C-alpha cells in the first residue's frame, strides 16, 4: 500500500520493522549514530526531532498510512501524537505506553491503538507462577513461523453469513477455525454468545492453519 | 503457598506485584531509593544485589516457588539466573528477554520461562497498521477487568474425559467455553486436530465467562 | 469563589500568586525545597508530580474554577493538562507555552487559553528599537497601581445599549472609556468597525480611570 | 540603517529576530552550538563572553543603533548592561529581567528599556481567571498577522493639529484610530484627559486598520 | 563591634573566618550543604540567594561593620555588591575580583575594597623564576605566626608626632620598627619621601616586632 | 634567559603570562578549546595532559628554567609535580595550592614555591575590616605599573658591604630603599635585627623608586 | 599464525597488547572515542557491542587462535563467553573475573582461563605487610626486561629424559634452571615430588637465564 | 602487632580483608553505605576523606605496622601517600598502581611497595594465548588452600648456612624447597647464581610443601 512511517527509535520498533518488510519505511529519529541499523532493516532514515512538526513534515506523515510513535518517554509520546493530528487529522497512530496510568491520556491526544508492552508483560508473569501456558499462547500465535496465524477476515456485502447467528453457523464444525472473537468497527466482543448475529463489515479473528483460514474465506463468501 | 521472589525493579514487575496482592512478595533491588515504592504495593524489602550468590541467599530464594528475574540488561538476567540455579536446581524462573536473540541463551542458562515483551508489542505494531483487534484481545483477556478469561482447568484422575476425541466430547457445544489449546508438560498444540485424544493430566487453555467455567469444571471432573 | 489550583513552580507563577491575594491557592511542584517560598507567599503546598493523575487529584483539581499550568518543558504541559481534562473535561485551563510552535498544540490538548511570554517579550524587544511605547503600554496597564486600569465590563440584559451599532453608541464621548475591543465568548475584535451592533452578554474591554468605569457601568445599566 | 548587536542567546531573541528580517544584525553569545541556528535565522555570529569588553568590542556594539541584552541570569544582565556603557554612553539598550525586583537595578545599570516577560505573563495568568480578553488583546495586537497594528505616527513640525486638545481634535472619527496614548520623550500618558494639548514633536500609539493609518498621517500632515 | 556578614561560601571567606574568631560572623550562602562546614568553624548560617534584596535583608547587612562578599563569578559580585548599596549607603564592602578587568566596574558599583587573588598570584608566579622571595614576604608577613606583624597604628590627637617630618622623626632608628607605607584615608604612599609631614589622625603602616610595636606606641602617643 | 613551561591554564597563569612577554613561553593544557587565548598572549601552545610524562616531555620541561603548575585540584598539581621530577631534577617548580592544608604535600612532592592565592585572599579580607592599608600595599608593590617597585639585589663578592652589620651600614639613609627583608640560599628573614651582619651573596629585598634602586646598586658595588 | 580477538577495552588488555607487538590483533569495542589509541597500539579496530552474537561474528572469532574477553562487569563477561561458544565450540577464551565468586561461573560458561586481577592484588597487599618479597617475585618474572624469564619448554616425543624420574634428572645441576612445576594437559603440579616421573609430551614450567634455557632445550633433546 | 589502615574501598582491598581476619583493620573510605559491607567482613569502619591529613589521624595511622592505599585514581592515591607521610616518615605504605607509567611517580611519593594488578593480569593474559601455566602458577602459590605454599624464611644469626655458597649448600637436594630468590633489603635475586654467598639477616624466598618448610627452618638454625 503507502508507506509508514516510525518516530523514535527503541527495541519495540525494530521487531516491528522485521514484520514491515517490503513496506516502504522512513524512521525518524534525534540521534544521528543509529542510521546504520536502520538502513540494514530496510528502511529509509530521516534526521530530525519527532515532536517538532517541521521535522515532521520531512518524514512524510500527510500521506502515511500509519505512524507508529514510540518515544522515549510517555510526555514525548503524547507531543508527538499531537504533532501528527496537527499535520493530518484522519492518518492512524499506534501509540506505545511506558506506564500504565499514560494509556487514557494516550488516547486523548490521538492516538487509535495504544499498546503497552509492560502491562502485558508485567500480567504474563504473574499468570505463569503456577502453570505457563498463557505467555506460550501469546508469544506463539503473533510470531509468523508457527503453525497457528491469528487473522482477520472480514465479512463481505453479499455474503452467505448476513443476518444468520453464531449458533446457526457454526464455523468451527465447517473450517477448524476458532472464533475467538468478532469485531464491529472500534469494539470487540470476546467469545460472542449464541444469540449473537452476523452482519455485513465484521470482522472475524479467527485462528487456525493456514489451509483451514483458507476454506474459511470460501464459506463466508458469495 | 510459598512465597514469591522478584529480582529487579522495573515497570515489568510493577505491574506483576499488583496482581500478587495476598500473596508474600520479596523484592530484591539494588537502590536504596525504591523501598518506598515497594512497600506501598505490598511486598518486603530486601536489598541487595541480585547477580551476587549472597545476596540471593538473603532473599530466601530455596523455598520459593517462583522467582521473577528482571533486571537493567540482558547480560544481568543471564547472570542472575545462573546464581539462582546455584542455589536452587528446581525453583521456577520468569525471566524478561530484552533483545530477541538472548531468548536461545536464557533458556538454557536455566529459566524455565523467559517472557520478551519487545518482540509482542513489536509484533502487535505491525499488526495494527490494517486493523486492531490482535493488540484488543491480547490486551482483554489479560486484564482482570473484562468479561471473559483465560484461564487453565486441569483434567483430574478419572475423570469423564479421559480418554475422548476432541470432536467426540465438543468442548465448546456443551460448555460454551472457547477452547484456544491444550497443554501437556511443556508443550502447548494451539488448535488441537480432531484426531487429538485428552489424557489424565492434562492443562485446558480456555477462555468463556466465570459463569461458562463453572460448567465445565463440573463437566471434566470424575 | 472556589479555590486555583497552580500545576508547578517557576517565576510565572510566582507573579500570579501575588495578585491572587486573598484567594485560596494550591501549589503542586515536585521539588520539597520550594515549601519555604510557597507557605511564605500565601498558599497552600501540595507534595507531587503535576503529571500524575494520583497527585493531581490531591490538589483538588475536581472542584477548582481554574488550574493554571506552568512546568518545566512543553512536554510536560502537554502531558499535565490531558491529566486534568481526565479528572474533569470542564475546569478551565490556563497554560503558559515555552516555544512558538507548540501554542497551537497547547490547545489541543485542552488548555483554555495559552499564554506565551516569549513570543509576547519577544515582540516587544523588536518593537522597542525605534521607540519603546509598545512595551511601555503593555507593562502599565496590567500593572495595578497605575491611574488607568483595563478591566471588563460585561453587557446586562435588557440594556440600553442592546442593538445599537459602535457609531450611535459613542462610548468614549460620553462615559470617557477606551474600547479597545468586545468579545462574544471565545472570539474578540479588536478595534470593531461601525457596523457591529451589540448584544447581551457581551464582554466589552476597556482601558479608563476608574471613575470612568463606573460611569461607564451605569450606562450600560438596564 | 546600521546594524543591531543581540547578546546572549534565549527564546526570546529567537522570536526577535524574526521580526529583524532586512536587518543586519550580530548575534553575541557564548555557545558554540547555536551556530547553526543564528545563521538559519539570517544573523551574523559573532563568538564571544557577552559579560567581556573585550568581546563586546568585537560585535561593533560602538556603531550600534539598538543592543538587545537578554543572558542566563539577571546578574548576568546587570553586568553586561555595565560593560556597553563603557564602551558607548548614548546607545540605546533594550534589557530583560527574570526577577521583578531587578528592574529598578537594570534600568539604573543603564538600559532604556526592561521588558520583563515574567511579570507580563504572570499578570496575564491571573487575569485569564475569568474571562481572558485582556490575554488575547496582548498577543493580538503584536503579530504581524492579524487586521489591527499598534502603530506610532510621529506629529510633524508645523502639523494640523499643532496646539490642538485631544476633546476637539476627534481622531477616532474623522480617522478611525483608537488612540490609547500620546507620548513625549520617555513618557506616555495612557488614556489622554480632554485637557491635554497636542505639541509638535508628539508621538502618538494608536490602534487601527491599515487602511485608516494612512488615513491618520495625512491628517495630522503639515 | 558589630557583626560581620559574609556572602558566599569558597576558600577566601573561609580562611577569612578561619582568622575571624571571636568575632560574630553570619554565612549567607545558597546550598543547604554548607551548613556543617559553617557550623563548624563558629558561624551562624542564614540560607539564602545572595543576589536577592529580600536574603540580603535576612542576614542584617543594615547593622553590619563589614560585609565580604565572594560569590561564584564576578556579575554575581557585581549584583550583590548593588543590593547591599540598596539596602545600606554607608557599610563597608570587601569584595573579591575574578578577572582583572572588573576591579575598576566593582570599585564603580560601590567596593569600599576590591582584593583580586588572580592577579596576586599571577605577579607572585611571574615573579618567583629567579628568586622566591616575594612570595615568601607577602605569604610570610599575613600570617600569624610569625615573629614580624604588619599592622596599622594610628596617630593619635595631639601627639609628639603633630607635623614633623620624616627625616626627623626617625621611626626605624628610634624604635626599630620599618615604616613601609603611611596612609591618610583611602590614600597609602608606599617609602614617603624625606618631605613628607606627618599630621593628626594618619595612619602608619609598620613591620616589627611585638616589642617593638610596643615602642611605637608608647613612641607616638601624646 | 631560557624557556618557561606553564601546566595548565586557569586565571593565575594568564595573570602570570601577561608579565611574561619577551620570554619564550610553552603553554600545556588538556583542553584543546584555549589554544586561541594562548596564543592571543604570546606563548606556544601544546596539547597534552599535564600528568602524564610523555605530554611533559612534549613541553620541553628539560630544558626549562622554571615549570608554574597551577591545574584544576591539588591531587592534579601533586600528580603533575612528581611527573615533571621524574623528567628533571632540578627545575624549579613554582606550585599554586587551592587548599590551605595542601601546602605541605606540595612541598613534598617537589615544588620550590607553593604560593596559595586563597590563603593571601582571605588574610587580606580578615585584615581589612577596620582599615584597608595592607590590601593596598600588597596589591601595589607587585604591579609594574606604581611609582614603588619591589626588587632584589643581589650582593657580590668582592663588595664593600661584606661583613658590615646593618646598623654600621644604614641603607635607608644613604639610598632611599626600605630593606624589608635579607635571605641567604632558601631561608628569608624580616625585619633584620641590629646584629646581623651582611655576606657575599645574600639578597636584599628592597621597596623604593628606581633612582634610589641605582643608588643601592651603587652602593653595594666595587 | 592465526589472529588474536580482544573483546573489550581497558586496562589489562591495553597492557595485553604491548606483548602482542608482531600478530594482528582485532580489538571489538563499544567506545567509538578508543579508535585512535587502538589504532596506535597497532591493531585494527572493529566497532561492535561484544555481547552480541552478530557483531563477534565481524571480528573474526571463528579463525581465531585465542579470544581474550575483558568487559566492564563480571555480567557482561559471562554473556560474551555465551556468545563465543555458539560461534567456535573449540577456540580458546581467557577471561577475566572481576569479583572472586565468578571464577566457578566463568569457567562453567567456557572459558579456558580465568585471571582474576582483584585476587592477585588482594593477596600480594596481605603478603606485603611485613616483608614485600612475594610481589617483587610475581612484578620481575613477568616483565620482557628482566634478567630471568618464566619460560615453558616441552619434552619432545623421544627425548633423552623420557621415562626418568625428577630426581634422577638433576635438571637444576646440569642446566641450571629452577623447574617449579611439570604440566600435563589442564593440570599443573607445582613442586613435583621426587616419585614423580617425567612423560613424553610434558610441559616444563622453568626459571633461568637465556643461556641456561638453550642448555635446557639440548638437554631434553631426542 | 598493631593495626592495619586501608584507605579507600574497592575490589583490591576486599580481597586483602579476608587475609587479614585476625588482626585489627581499620578501614576508611567516604562513601557512609559502605559501613554494612565492612563491618560484616571483620573490620573497624571510620568515615572520612583519605586524602586529608585531619582524617588520617582519626583512623590512627601514627601507630599503625602498615597502610594499604588504594583510591579511586592515580591523583588521588599520590595525594593519600604524601598525606600519610607527613603524618607518619617510617610506617609502610602498601599502593595499588591503576596504570603503568605511574609506578615510579608512586614510589617517590613515598609508598614502600607498588602493586599494579592490571600489569600483572595485562601479562597473564598474553601469555595464556599458547598454554595457560603462567597464569596458573601465580593463581596458585598466592592462594592459602593449596598444598604447596610460596613463604619466607629469615637466616638467622650464626646459621650454619652463613658464608656457604648455593652450590656447596643444596637447599633442594637436602630439603626439599625450591628456593626462587632470596633478597636483601629491597632488592630480589631471582634465581641467584652460584656465585652469591649466604649472610646473616637476609630473607630466602622459597616454595614447598608445609612439612618442608619445617625441614627447613630447622636446616638454617644456628
Ligand atoms: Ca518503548
Ligand atoms: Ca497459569
Ligand atoms: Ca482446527
Ligand atoms: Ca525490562
Ligand atoms: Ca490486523
Ligand atoms: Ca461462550
Ligand atoms: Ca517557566
Ligand atoms: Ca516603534
Ligand atoms: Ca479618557
Ligand atoms: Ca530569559
Ligand atoms: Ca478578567
Ligand atoms: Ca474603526
Ligand atoms: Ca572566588
Ligand atoms: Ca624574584
Ligand atoms: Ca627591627
Ligand atoms: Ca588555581
Ligand atoms: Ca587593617
Ligand atoms: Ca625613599
Ligand atoms: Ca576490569
Ligand atoms: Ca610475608
Ligand atoms: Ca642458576
Ligand atoms: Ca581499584
Ligand atoms: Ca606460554
Ligand atoms: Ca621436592
Amino acid at each position: 500500500s503507502r508507506h509508514v512511517v516510525i518516530c523514535g527509535w527503541s527495541e519495540s520498533t525494530l521487531e516491528c520493522l522485521r514484520e514491515l518488510r517490503g513496506s516502504e519505511v522512513f524512521v525518524l529519529a534525534e540521534d544521528e549514530n543509529v542510521r546504520k541499523k536502520v538502513l540494514r532493516s530496510g528502511a529509509n532514515f530521516v534526521h530530525g526531532d519527532p515532536t517538532r512538526v517541521s521535522d515532521l513534515e520531512k518524514a512524510n506523515v500527510r500521506g502515511a498510512r500509519a505512524v507508529i510513535v514510540d518515544l522515549e518517554s510517555d510526555s514525548e509520546t503524547i507531543h508527538c501524537i499531537l504533532g501528527i493530528r496537527k499535520i493530518d487529522e484522519s492518518v492512524r497512530i499506534i501509540a506505545e505506553a511506558e506506564r500504565y496510568e499514560n494509556i487514557e491520556q494516550l488516547r486523548m491526544a490521538g492516538a487509535d491503538q495504544v499498546i503497552s508492552p509492560f502491562v502485558i508483560s508485567g500480567r504474563l508473569m504473574s499468570r505463569s507462577i503456577d502453570d505457563g501456558y498463557e505467555a506460550m499462547f501469546v508469544q506463539d500465535v503473533l510470531a509468523e513461523e508457527s503453525t497457528r496465524r491469528m487473522v482477520e477476515v472480514p465479512i463481505p456485502e453479499g455474503s452467505k453469513l448476513e443476518g444468520v447467528s453464531v449458533l446457526d453457523a457454526d464455523i468451527h464444525d465447517v473450517t477448524g477455525v476458532i472464533i475467538i472473537g468478532v469485531g464491529r468497527g472500534d469494539e470487540l466482543i470476546i467469545d460472542p454468545p449464541r444469540d449473537y448475529s452476523f452482519r455485513a463489515g465484521d470482522i472475524i479473528l479467527g485462528i487456525g492453519k493456514p489451509e483451514e483460514i483458507e476454506r474459511l474465506k470460501n464459506y463466508i463468501s458469495a
